[PDB]
């Protein structure tokens, strides 16, 4: 692909859509959109493969007082087409914010399919 869009939900308040758009085949993935419902401060964003044991890290989301983040970044590491695309893996908000590739942020808040769009 070269566009895809993931929605994200839980049982909970938080909610949000992001946003994938990669150009070029080896090129970065700019992820953009906005989730809402968290607490203030830093959130860990993952990208999980159904079963597989490791997880893609895209680092922590940034909620502003209102609850509100806002996400825009260019990712080098995750493709959108290949033999490891994300397409189709569950994008996850987390509790706490992130500690590593393996680390713990807490329980899942939101997830979402990344789904093709382009």
């Amino acid at each position: 692909a070269t566009k895809a869009v993931a929605v994200l939900k839980g049982d909970g308040p938080v909610q949000g859509i992001i946003n994938f758009e990669q150009k070029e085949s080896n090129g970065p993935v700019k992820v953009w959109g906005s989730i809402k419902g968290l607490t203030e401060g830093l959130h860990g964003f993952h990208v999980h493969e159904e079963g597989a044991g490791h997880v893609g890290d895209l680092g922590n989301v940034t909620a502003d007082k209102d609850g509100v983040a806002d996400v825009s970044i260019e990712d080098s590491v995750i493709s959108l087409s290949g033999d490891h695309s994300i397409i189709g893996r569950t994008l996850v908000v987390h509790e706490k914010a992130d500690d590593g590739a393996g680390g713990n942020a807490g329980s899942r808040l939101a997830s979402g399919v990344i789904g093709i769009a382009q």
